[PDB]
């Protein structure tokens, strides 16, 4: 009851005997199953050979060697049978007779018994051969998978959809392959198979049964022609014949000019400045060497004539000065803040605020999105073994339970109000959500809520059903699980395959992908997803527009509901979560968290003045000696200048914002304080003779230190405005309002500070205690005197220290290069938001970035047929049409950050004008001839198409383009017309008053992007491919000589900031050097040698800055041009006053008179200065910011020490070498004055 024998030149059937009895109720023509007959195989010749033969030739051996097992009626009703196949694959026979072959073989072979092993027997009669229901048959998997593939891709004569779905069953071609194919051919469940046929996909490799040898014959390729025919498949059919396109080529890396690097070239022109001022010095002096009223005297009298009288009349000044200030600081009653940090670090002019005027005002705003991830605490993976499918792996979090109580929230945030104190009302999500349909007269249901639960329509009852399928030999139960899996390979679909007969599209109307639902994975398997996300998007608005304060509203409940379920469900899953608006507030919050730190450092550096510039005796007389006041006045005269500017600039009307105010006193403070200590210091150290009045003393003081506070104080304010440059908002508003306060506070220093010193001297005369309740040496003068000085100066000392600093200058000019560039946002973030986690979240679990579009400009005809030609991807279209660019730039993500094709208006409009397709109709008879006719009329009263069936590509005539686009933009998608351009291109195509197309857009998603420097690569590389789409666009005839395309996404406002080749702020810092040289050069009696140390000496400090911020890993971007704008007016402090002090000095030599300047000013300068900056600096190591300890706290300790060490050390070194020379008008003045 079987077929002993399966070796070879044996067959199992010969002869039909009749109708097959177990299938009954067919009703439909069927072969005539063989009888089992155990048998050798038959001789086959005349006219049984010649319809052998001409049927499939693979069988053929020679005119009289031919076997076969098989009959002529069998022949002829095989012919029958597969004549319906035979017509469907029209469009390239090569492969369909491949598909004949293999039945044809089945049906004739003289080796049956080889592959066929016969497993069912029915008795039809008695005496007679035994008829066969069913049987197995062994196939190698390499010959099933290339005989599959030689036809997988080919399309039905009317050209839509693929043969192959058509033949693999439940479902389309999304997800046929060749053992299911193979399956449907024998399964007699689909009313089709004549008898049940097992098929067994035999690995090659491993040979596991035994006595059976599985088959693999002669396949013809695609591209192999058939002998002469000529007549290859078309790579539209098959894809395999399509000619291969090289990969992208690799780029040099950026910054780069002419045939060399760029940045080397920067140090070569750089370094020769260095040496050329150099040499120029060196001239001098060996021409020193060779050979071998003044403004002073002006100044010096002008300021004690000014300062004696200031000192006579303490009282009226310092009342008109308060006066003044306490006007010029009313003004900030009409202070405006700007909170958006997109706004304060962005440009305000450039090409990308051009784009985004052209989208907003063609295409409207770019929505809000907000958006939670949960994933599972705790949960074992597990296994599903489905009928469709087989075995899958599915993850914790989608277990069953988890998706209702997840549905629940859902639904909790769509009800949701809020209280609107304007409108006085409740705000409901429908009157502020974002739906691509309907958007007015809308609904709850139109508003677009993305999740996992789409799929289901947010129906609990469909989640929940199940039902029982038979599929070949198993009848099993569906249930939710299977509908996701097939939803998820097939996005468009309005029914499935199996008993649970649901639609797979969202309740508002258009698909959902699974990249928008489901997150975690590798690949397409789809069902191991880690995590879930659920997004809500709204409308945006104009700022003027009041609906926006609505809009803000909800969002806060929405965080709110968010933070009760983070408590609620604590332990089960974890939680992410943000919100539009959630990071203009946390920054914010920040900043409000660190203004108290910062007023405990300003009261600090009052003490140590009070300290610094006091005395004692003995011990514990701080009640007496301590200048309190001194103290108080500084800080209260600076701090009154910085709200004076700030005031003024409300008055003006320019905005501020909460980072100046929280930054600029601190900057002001730290350099304002240094002119009122040295002044002090200088007072109390000289003596006076009996004879003269305080006042006289007083003003000989003033005139005595006058110009080197003035000199400062011109080349600080001139190099903080010429700051004000660069385009960014925070920045210029910092330059200007430090350049103003800068001015008024050297204004007020001259008046009200004298004053308050005249007063306080007067007090201290009377032997007074201040209002809180033996002139020996310093111990300052007498360490620098006799310890330093002798030492520093040293004849063996001096060349170490030149070449010491000369190496570190070297080795930093070197390590300048390796600059980070960029702004993270994961800094300006307090150390426990719950945006962390978010960004975590979103780094880990988010498969695709940003979306982006690219916008056609007007100027191109769309209507004619060269325009549709190059623009759509059709049977006739150019080989490197714009979509066709797109779709293979998406091929090669890391070269270029494009993830997923863009789809194309054009394609779908032209599909769905295909007469095929019963899309486009319109009505023959009655008061409605010639109007639309919707498909979903299914009267009779409409036989009619759009256009007459023709042959080739579909192209319509200007009038049908014209006439029947606003008919195709407003076509909801049905079951029947899955195309239509409501649900998806309603808003991309703008079109005029007379039908002509304005703009148009084409949409694309990015790759994932996680940091600065993706970004900036992503923009790079999508606007070369825009450049070279619109390079090619504009040779068609008829454009517009200035029609262009460009790459807008959201992000690019803010990053197109890092694409130049100088990150904009190296312009300025090189300009600001000027004023230096300039103001020194000039004041000093037109000294060259003066001003060219001074330049060198600042050039020295901000390259080893520089180099330093580079190996501490500190990156470059605003802040750090802030503080670097900082640190070159600071160093002036370190440097001018040493280089002055020098130059006005009767000493003979340089070697003394380079001594006398090192002590005295060496040591009121480091007293001043050094100690003023060091503790507002420690204080900051409590900020309790990232942003704060990175860019303020670090990098200043960093500028202060190579300022006291350039300035301390280096420089009387090189001015006792390199110095000028003495001004012979001032030994003359000395000399007669006796
Ligand atoms: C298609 O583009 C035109 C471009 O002009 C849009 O017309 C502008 O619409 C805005 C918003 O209503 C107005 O402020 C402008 O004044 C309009 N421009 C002109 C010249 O009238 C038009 O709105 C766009 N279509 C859609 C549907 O937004
Ligand atoms: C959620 O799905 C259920 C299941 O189909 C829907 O219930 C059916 O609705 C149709 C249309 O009104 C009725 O003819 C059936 O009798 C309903 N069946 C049952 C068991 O009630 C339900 O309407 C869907 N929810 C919504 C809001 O439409
Ligand atoms: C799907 O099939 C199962 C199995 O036949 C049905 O469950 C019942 O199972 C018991 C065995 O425990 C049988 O004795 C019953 O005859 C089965 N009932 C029926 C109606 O077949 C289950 O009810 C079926 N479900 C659906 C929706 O068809
Ligand atoms: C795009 O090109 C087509 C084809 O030339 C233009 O159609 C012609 O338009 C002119 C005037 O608009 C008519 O007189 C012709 O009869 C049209 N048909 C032809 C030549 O077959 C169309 O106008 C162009 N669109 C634009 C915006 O210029
Ligand atoms: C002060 C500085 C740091 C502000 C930085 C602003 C930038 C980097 C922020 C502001 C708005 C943000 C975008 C808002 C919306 C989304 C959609 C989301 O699906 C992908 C991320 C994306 C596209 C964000 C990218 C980053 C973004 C552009
Ligand atoms: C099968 O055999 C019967 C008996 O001769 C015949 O009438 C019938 O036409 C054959 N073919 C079929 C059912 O296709
Ligand atoms: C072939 O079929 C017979 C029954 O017809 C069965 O007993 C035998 O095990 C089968 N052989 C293989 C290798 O499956
Ligand atoms: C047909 O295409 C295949 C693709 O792999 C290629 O290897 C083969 O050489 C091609 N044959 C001809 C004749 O072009
Ligand atoms: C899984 O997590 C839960 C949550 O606390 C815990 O109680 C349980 O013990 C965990 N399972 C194992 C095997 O540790
Ligand atoms: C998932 O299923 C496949 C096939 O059933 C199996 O090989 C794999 O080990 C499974 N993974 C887990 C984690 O169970
Ligand atoms: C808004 O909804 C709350 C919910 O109970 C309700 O108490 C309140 O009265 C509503 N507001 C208005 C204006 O109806
Ligand atoms: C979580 O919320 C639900 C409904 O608001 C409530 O029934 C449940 O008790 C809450 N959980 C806890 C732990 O209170
Ligand atoms: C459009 O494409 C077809 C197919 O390549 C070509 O024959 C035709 O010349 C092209 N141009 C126009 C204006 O039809
Ligand atoms: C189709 O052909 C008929 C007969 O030639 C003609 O009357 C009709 O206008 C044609 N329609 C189109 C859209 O070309
Ligand atoms: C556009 O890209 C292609 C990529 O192969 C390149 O060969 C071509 O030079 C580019 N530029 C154009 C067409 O201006």
């Amino acid at each position: 009851l079987y077929t002993p024998k399966h070796e070879a030149g044996v067959c199992t059937f010969y002869e039909e005997c009749g109708k097959n009895p177990e299938l009954s109720g067919g009703l439909t023509s069927l072969s005539n199953v063989s009888c089992l007959s155990n048998t050798p195989a038959r001789h086959v010749t005349g006219e049984h050979l010649a319809l052998l033969q001409r049927i499939c030739p693979r069988l053929y051996n020679g005119p009289n060697t031919t076997f076969a097992c098989c009959s002529t009626k069998q022949l002829l009703s095989l012919e029958s049978s597969m004549s319906i196949t035979k017509a469907l694959l029209t469009r390239c026979p090569a492969c369909s007779d491949n598909f004949v072959s293999l039945h044809c073989h089945n049906t004739c072979s003289p080796d049956q018994s080889l592959f066929i092993n016969v497993t069912r027997v029915v008795e039809r009669g008695a005496g007679e051969p035994p008829a066969v229901v069913a049987y197995e048959a062994f196939y190698q998997r390499s010959f099933a998978e290339k005989a599959y593939e030689s036809c997988s891709q080919v399309r039905i004569p009317a050209a839509a959809s693929l043969a192959v779905g058509s033949m693999c069953g439940v479902y389309g071609s999304a997800l046929c392959n060749a053992q299911r194919w193979l399956n449907f051919q024998g399964d007699t469940g689909n009313g089709l198979a004549p008898l049940d046929i097992t098929f067994h996909l035999l690995e090659p490799g491993q040979a596991l049964p035994d006595g059976i040898q599985p088959l693999n014959g002669k396949i013809a390729p695609c591209n192999e022609s058939q002998g002469d025919d000529s007549a290859v498949c078309s790579c539209q059919d098959c894809a395999a014949s399509c000619p291969v396109i090289p990969p992208p080529e690799a780029l040099r890396p950026s910054f780069y000019m002419g045939r060399m690097p760029g940045w080397l070239a920067l140090i070569i022109i750089f370094t020769a400045v260095f040496v050329l001022l150099s040499a120029v010095l060196v001239r001098l002096r060996v021409v020193s060497n060779r050979n071998k009223l003044s403004p002073h005297t002006i100044l010096g009298r002008f300021f004690q004539n000014w300062g004696t009288r200031v000192a006579s009349w303490p009282l009226t000044v310092l009342a008109l000065s308060f006066i003044v200030v306490i006007a010029l600081a009313a003004g900030l009653t009409f202070i405006e803040l700007t909170t958006d940090p997109v706004e304060l670090w962005s440009a305000p002019k450039s090409q990308a605020r051009k784009e985004k005027s052209f989208h907003d005002e063609h295409f409207g705003p770019f929505f809000r999105t907000n958006q939670i991830f949960v994933t599972a605490r705790n949960r074992s993976s597990y296994k599903y073994d489905s009928l469709l499918l087989g075995s899958k792996n599915f993850s914790g979090i989608l277990s069953l339970d988890f998706l209702l109580e997840l549905l629940e929230l859902q639904e909790r945030l769509r009800h949701l109000q809020v209280w609107s104190p304007e409108a006085e009302r409740n705000i409901s999500l429908q009157d502020i959500c974002y739906a691509p349909l309907n958007p007015y007269n809308t609904s709850l249901s139109d508003c677009c809520v993305n999740s996992l639960l789409q799929y289901f329509q947010n129906n609990r009852t469909l989640l929940m059903l199940t039902a029982n399928q038979t599929l070949n030999g198993q009848t099993s139960l569906v249930d939710w699980k299977d509908h996701f899996l097939y939803c998820a390979n097939a996005p468009l679909t309005f029914k499935d395959g199996t008993s649970l007969a649901l639609s797979c599209m969202a309740d508002y109307g258009a698909p959902v992908f699974p990249f928008l639902a489901v997150g975690g994975y590798q690949g397409t398997d789809y069902s191991e997803a880690e995590a879930l996300i659920i997004t809500f998007s709204l409308n945006n608005y104009p700022a003027d527009d009041p609906r926006m304060a609505q809009a803000k509203l909800w969002e806060e409940a929405f965080l709110k509901e968010m933070e009760s379920f983070q408590r609620n469900t604590s332990d089960k899953f974890q939680v992410a979560f943000s919100a539009e608006r959630s990071l203009e507030d946390e920054i914010n919050r920040t900043t409000i968290q660190d203004l108290p730190v910062f007023a405990v450092s300003y009261i600090i550096v009052f003490l140590y003045i009070s300290l610094a510039l006091g005395s004692y005796s003995r011990c514990s007389r701080v009640a007496v000696e301590s200048k309190a006041t001194l103290g108080l006045g500084g800080v209260i005269v600076v701090l009154g200048a910085v709200l004076a500017a700030m005031g003024f600039y409300s008055y003006l009307g320019v905005p501020s914002s909460l980072v100046i105010i929280q930054v600029v006193p601190f900057l002001v403070l730290a350099v304002g304080a240094d002119n009122i200590f040295i002044f002090v210091l200088e007072y109390q150290r000289l003596p006076r003779m009996p004879g003269e009045q305080r006042e006289a003393h007083i003003g000989r003081t003033l005139g005595s230190v006058a110009p080197s506070m003035l000199l400062c104080s011109l080349s600080e304010a001139i190099c903080f405005f010429l700051g004000a440059l660069t385009p960014m908002p925070a920045v210029r508003t910092f330059a200007l309002t430090s350049g103003l306060a800068i001015i008024l506070d050297f204004l007020l220093q001259m008046t009200a500070f004298v004053a308050l010193l005249s007063l306080d001297s007067k007090r201290q005369e009377a032997s007074r205690p201040d209002v809180l309740c033996k002139e020996k040496e310093g111990l300052l003068l007498r360490f620098f005197r006799k310890i330093y000085a002798p030492f520093l100066l040293h004849r063996f000392i001096r060349p170490v220290v030149m070449l010491l600093f000369l190496t570190l200058f070297g080795a930093n000019l070197y390590l300048m290069c390796n600059i980070n560039v960029g702004l993270d946002q994961e800094l300006a973030l307090p150390k426990d938001s719950y945006l962390i986690d978010y960004f975590l979240f979103l780094n880990r679990y988010l498969e695709v970035g940003p979306p982006v579009y690219f916008v056609t400009t007007s100027g191109f005809n769309f209507s004619s047929e060269a325009g549709m030609n190059a623009t759509c991807s059709s049977a006739g279209c150019k080989s490197f049409s714009l979509t066709q660019k797109i779709q293979y730039a998406s091929e090669f993500p890391d070269q270029s950050y494009v993830a997923i094709a863009a789809s194309s208006w054009v394609d779908d409009f032209i599909d769905w004008l295909t007469p095929s397709s019963s899309c486009c109709r319109l009505y023959i008879r009655g008061p409605h001839k010639d109007e639309f006719c919707p498909s979903t009329d299914t009267s009779f009263n409409c036989l009619k198409n759009c256009m007459n069936r023709t042959l080739g590509p579909v192209r319509p005539t200007a009038e049908q383009f014209h006439k029947y686009l606003p008919w195709f933009l407003n076509d909801p998608p049905n079951i029947r017309c899955p195309k239509g351009g409501l649900a998806a291109y309603r808003t991309s195509v703008n079109l005029s008053s007379d039908g002509q197309v304005i703009a148009s857009q084409f949409m694309a998603y990015h790759k994932p992007l996680r940091n600065s420097q993706d970004f900036t690569e992503a923009l790079r590389a999508s606007r070369l491919l825009a450049a070279n789409i619109t390079a090619d666009l504009r040779k068609v005839p008829g454009t517009d000589p200035n029609f262009e395309v460009f790459p807008y996404t959201i992000s690019n406002v803010f990053y197109q900031q890092y694409l130049t080749v100088l990150p904009e702020g190296i312009f300025t810092l090189a300009l600001c050097f000027v004023p230096t040289f300039v103001v020194c050069y000039l004041l000093l009696g037109l000294d060259m040698c003066s001003g060219i140390l001074n330049l060198l000496s600042i050039i020295m400090i901000l390259v080893d800055t520089i180099g330093l911020m580079a190996v501490w890993g500190i990156s470059y971007n605003a802040v750090s041009l802030i503080n670097l704008v900082t640190a070159v007016g600071m160093s002036v402090e370190f440097v001018s006053h040493i280089t002055r002090s020098f130059a006005v000095s009767t000493k003979p030599t340089r070697l003394e008179r380079a001594k006398d300047a090192t002590v005295f000013m060496g040591s009121a300068v480091f007293a001043g200065v050094a100690m003023t900056n060091f503790p507002g600096i420690l204080i900051l190591g409590f900020a309790q910011a990232q942003l704060i300890q990175i860019f303020f706290f670090r990098l200043n300790l960093l500028i202060t020490l190579l300022g006291l060490l350039h300035g301390l050390v280096f420089l009387p070194v090189v001015l006792s070498y390199l110095g000028p020379d003495v001004n012979q008008a001032l030994v003359q003045e000395e000399k007669l004055a006796s």
